[PDB]
């Protein structure tokens, strides 16, 4: 295991003793081996046995109606009465509720694909290697390999470790390194020592990064790391740990679920302290193991009334209507508890390119020397029009159409930006628009090559097809290409050496082709070229040059500069070796300036109104760009993350920048940045640490492997659709369009579906509430049991479960986005919620109740003794208070429940409107503003109708209450509701809240 890519090859193989012609020995394999392990990230030992649902039962709410799911089983079996067989249901039907929700809970198939598994995808199961026992080329399991074995790679091979390469047998090496970053276009490698201990990946020409696969050609090297100590496995193990926390929501359902278990059994010693009767008052009988059967029965009561089963189901089910919205509008959400955290994002850092951009770069302005005299020098200025890869449009001088031929100057800058360049255009067929082929900055040269005809090719009589690279072929057919020197971060150039196709014009001798960032470039330009003439540089010269480079890049057309130059006369061929990468930059040395292009990758369409949109908000939106700092505030000012003139300073870093910062002064930083500029390796994560330091809600987009421990990290990792494998699983939503407005309207979506959770949440426990309420006073001050649990659980799963839908339905507010984001640690109900809550939970507690006592009061039609007492004796052994009459039975009759059955259903009606709106009135904000709902409240009430007429069902729950005076008083005590809540709904007006 070597911490060197700085290392010459001579020294990689001195560090294990290996000959780079025999390779490790069997017994070096066995102490190596032994010190490293195997070439494999560790297995994942959260797999998919049964584990899921014995987890999904260790639940308290799910215990404590297990608890009374087998209290309800012993329940089932002694019975008096009439000795029915219908009454098994009753344990019967739990029990299926408790696997229906645990089925349905248990659905981590959604989970089941983790990022870290997603890893494994990029080690392949074979490598090559040349060990000592064996002259030829062993093909072993690439787990078995070990840092120090000399390896083999070839075309189409996936690189089995992180290799030091030390030998190319081919003419050149490329690999494609798109899993860590995504940037398809595949990087040339090379043998010399990268001497930057502290060198980024990007620029360790001399090593293969296991996962990474071969493009083209042949390379023997020598593993360096393997297992976790690669690059990709390094990313494994940040990966590894970072644990996720739970959704705001999800956790205060486990608040709740505690809280509720406090309150159970805390009515269970209530129960029992109020009942010192029994302890004192039946004299004997038998009664104390048939009187405990009565706080048996009253404790799956209390279960059932608190626990709002169905909940589960009802939450799932509009998350999963929010999934399919959110998709039409681009956003895939992977995870469904995500739709929540979605619609707290108080920050989105984006990527520009492809994102906040279109990443469709065209050239738009372009300059050369016009004149040098002594101290004073002009510029030759030119736009050119049409943004496509269409060669469609026109160099402009002073906005009106000129030749590019005339120019001089313009001839050798198109000669540059067609030679220096392994771009080219097709025009595809199909579609009817062209194309690029390579990088899209490139590919704007070629275009613009087009455009300008410098030589002036026939090519309106052309064909579609080979109009596309008509013109560069010309200069093509002019130079001959010979080498070319790569890209490289270090110069930020990169060349190209020519020789004349034997034409003889300008046949004077060998030319390199230079193009690259203006800065380095011009710094290595002894001379300036002047139409064909050629002059010494000069600081006038160069100042001239830089100001106006500045000015495009800085400008209000934000416009990314290459300075394109040319060495006259280049160093002898034999005597440059091309395989010495730091000596490219002495061969671009001694060249003549000819002139700058500046492009444009423009902002898409809807970047600048959905920035504003985050503005309203109270959403930050941080931009992530590999731009210049100067051209990164630019582009900034443009789509309106900053004011067109406003103080910015100590507002956007470069990654540099950040460096230099002490940790507290970085942390300080990101609670204040909106641009971060040519940011490093580590530092998406680090910007994701610091904004969760701040309690910040953070979406992060990015791609590759390179970035998925800061997707992983952030709340919501953002992937592109046009992203990898790996990037994509670790996110939290994918962007099928690439787009940054479909994150922020999949934020608009998730306070949308979040609100109206909130009420139906709300509802749905108000409900429970009323239940606890009510089945307390029907045991404790008082006897003649109003709900029975079989009523309840047909209640909490039907006929609240109808309208608890519908409210997820519920129009969305109007103002969403013009409010700042919602406090993860806010609660749903609190302050004057609370007692506005605990009053109609108590209203409805006396309703019930106060409608199966009146049922004895009253009633006129079927049984009515007025003030009975019922409160006073149930057990009836005595009878004495009735002198003379069969009546024992008018206790346990299936008539004064289906009295608070009916108030129940009907309360829950006005409680289901009630619940439409937090604060305005249905006067102000009508029940007809949801037509999901009244629906709702048709088909409940319907529902209610058949489990009470159609035989069957009446036998498991009660008989029908069909008198008008009976449902009369049961709007009446019912309908009252609406006029409590519509008090207290605004009393808000004075309670300055709203
Ligand atoms: C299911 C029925 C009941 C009555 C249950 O006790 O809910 C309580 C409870 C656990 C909470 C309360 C209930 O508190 C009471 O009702 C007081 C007890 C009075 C009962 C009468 C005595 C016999 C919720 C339901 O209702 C009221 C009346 O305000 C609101 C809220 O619950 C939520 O917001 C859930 C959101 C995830 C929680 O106070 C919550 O505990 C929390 O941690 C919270 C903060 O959440
Ligand atoms: C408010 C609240 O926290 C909860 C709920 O409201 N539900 C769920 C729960 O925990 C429980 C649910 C999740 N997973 C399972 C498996 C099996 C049975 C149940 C559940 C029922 C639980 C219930 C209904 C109490």
């Amino acid at each position: 295991m070597e911490a060197a890519h700085s290392k010459s090859t001579e020294e990689c193989l001195a560090y294990f003793g290996v000959s780079e012609t025999t390779g490790l020995t069997p017994d070096q394999v066995k102490r190596h081996l032994e010190k490293y392990g195997h070439n494999e990230l560790p297995a994942e030992e959260g797999k998919s046995l049964w584990e899921l649902v014995i987890e999904q039962f260790e639940d308290l709410l799910v215990r404590i109606l297990l608890l009374a799911a087998c209290i309800s089983f012993v329940l089932a079996w002694f019975e008096e009465g009439e000795e029915t067989i219908t009454a098994f249901v009753e344990p019967f039907v739990i029990l299926l509720i408790l696997i229906a929700n645990a089925i349905v809970g248990v659905w981590q198939e959604r989970n089941a694909e983790n990022a870290i598994e997603a890893l494994k995808e990029y080690e392949p199961e074979m490598g090559k290697v040349y060990r000592a026992d064996r002259k030829s080329v062993q093909r072993i399991k690439a787990r078995d390999i070990v840092p120090g074995d000399i390896v083999e790679v070839a075309v189409g091979d996936k690189v089995p470790a992180d290799i030091r390469i030390l030998s190319i047998k081919s003419t050149t090496l490329r690999v494609d390194q798109s899993i860590l970053t995504g940037e398809s276009v595949s990087v040339i490698k090379h043998t010399e020592p990268v001497p930057d201990p502290r060198a980024v990946n990007q620029d360790k020409k001399n090593m293969l990064f296991s996962g990474t696969n071969i493009a083209a050609g042949k390379a023997l090297g020598i593993v360096a790391t393997t297992g976790v100590s690669t690059e990709i496995g390094k990313i494994r193990d940040q990966m590894a740990a970072t644990e996720q926390d739970k959704t705001p929501l999800q956790q205060k359902l486990d608040e709740f679920g505690e809280q509720l278990s406090k309150v159970i059994s805390l009515i269970c010693v209530a129960v029992w302290l109020i009942n010192i009767g029994h302890f004192n008052d039946p004299v004997h009988g038998g009664s104390w193991i048939r009187g405990a059967i009565y706080y048996f029965k009253i404790a799956v009561a209390l279960a059932v009334a608190a626990i709002p089963e169905g909940l589960p189901a009802v939450i799932t089910t509009c998350l999963a209507l929010g999934t399919r919205r959110m998709a039409k509008k681009n956003a895939i959400v992977r995870s469904l508890p995500s739709v929540e955290t979605l619609g707290c994002t108080s920050v989105i850092c984006s990527d520009k390119t492809g994102t906040l951009t279109t990443n469709q770069m065209s050239v738009c302005k372009m300059f050369i020397i016009d004149k040098v005299d002594g101290d004073f020098c002009s510029l030759n200025e030119f736009s050119i029009t049409g943004s496509t890869y269409a060669p469609e449009g026109e160099v402009l001088k002073n906005d009106k159409p000129i030749r590019s031929g005339q120019f001089d100057g313009l001839v050798e800058l198109a000669t540059i930006c067609a030679l220096c360049n392994d771009s080219s255009l097709d025009f595809n067929e199909t579609k009817g628009v062209y194309e690029k082929v390579g990088e899209a900055t490139e590919t704007a040269l070629t275009t613009l090559v087009e455009k300008m005809n410098v030589f002036n090719t026939e090519v309106r009589n052309l064909s579609k097809v080979e109009r596309a690279n008509a013109c560069n072929s010309v200069i093509r057919q002019l130079m001959k290409k010979e080498f070319t020197l790569e890209f490289s971060r270090d110069r930020k150039s990169m060349s190209v050496y020519c020789s004349p196709a034997k034409s003889s014009r300008a046949a004077v001798g060998n030319k390199m082709f230079v193009k690259g960032a203006p800065e380095g470039v011009i710094d290595r330009c002894n001379y300036v070229r002047v139409g064909t003439t050629r002059v010494p540089m000069t600081g006038p010269v160069k100042e001239k040059i830089l100001s106006v480079i500045k000015e495009w890049g800085t400008g209000r057309d934000t416009l990314r500069c290459l300075a394109l130059a040319t060495r006259d006369t280049p160093p002898k061929r034999e005597e440059m070796v091309l395989d010495d990468s730091s000596r490219f930059m002495e061969y671009e040395t001694d060249l003549t300036f000819v002139g700058v292009v500046g492009m444009l990758d423009p902002p898409r369409k809807e970047v600048m109104g959905s920035i504003q949109l985050c503005r309203d908000a109270g959403i930050r939106v941080i931009m992530i760009t590999g731009d210049n700092k100067g051209t990164a505030i630019a582009i900034c000012r443009r789509i309106g993350i900053f004011g067109e003139n406003e103080e910015v300073a100590d507002r956007a870093y470069t990654g540099r920048e950040f460096d230099d910062l002490p940790l507290a002064e970085q942390r300080e930083a990101c609670r204040r940045a909106c641009c971060f500029a040519r940011v490093e390796p580590s530092h998406k994560s680090k910007i994701v640490e610091y904004l969760q330091s701040y309690d910040e809600i953070t979406a992060m987009t990015g791609d590759g492997v390179n970035d998925a421990p800061a997707l992983k990290k952030a709340e919501i990792g953002i992937a592109m659709g046009s992203g990898t494998a790996v990037a994509k699983t670790a996110s939290e939503m994918v962007l099928a369009d690439d787009n940054f407005s479909t994150i922020v309207a999949a934020v608009e979506e998730g306070r949308a579906i979040y609100n109206n959770m909130k009420q139906f949440i709300r509802y749905l426990i108000s409900s429970n509430v009323g239940e606890v309420v009510c089945i307390f006073l029907t045991a404790a001050l008082g006897l003649p049991e109003a709900l029975i649990p079989v009523q309840l659980l047909w209640v909490n799963l039907v006929t609240d479960g109808l309208p608890a839908t519908a409210l997820g339905f519920n129009p969305p507010d109007l103002d969403i986005m013009d409010r700042p984001p919602r406090s993860p640690k806010e609660p749903l109900i609190s302050g004057w919620l609370f007692f506005r809550y605990m009053a109609i939970g108590g209203y409805v507690g006396a309703a019930t109740v106060g409608a199966a006592a009146w049922w004895f009061m009253y009633a006129e039609d079927g049984p009515g003794v007025t003030y009975h007492q019922l409160t006073h004796f149930m057990q009836c052994t005595e009878d004495h208070p009735h002198f003379e009459g069969l009546d024992c039975e008018i206790f346990e009759a299936p008539e004064p429940m289906t009295m608070a059955l009916s108030v129940l259903v009907t309360i829950e009606m006005c409680n289901a409107l009630n619940s439409l709106s937090e604060n305005q009135s249905l006067m102000r904000m009508p029940p007809w503003v949801n037509i999901w709902l009244l629906g709702s409240i048709c088909l409940s009430m319907s529902l209610h109708f058949l489990i009470l007429y159609v035989d069957p069902l009446p036998m498991i729950f009660k008989l029908k209450a069909l008198d008008l005076t009976q449902w009369l008083m049961v709007l009446k005590i019912s309908l009252p509701v609406i006029g409590l809540d519509e008090i207290l709904k605004f009393i808000a007006r004075n309670y300055l809240e709203g």
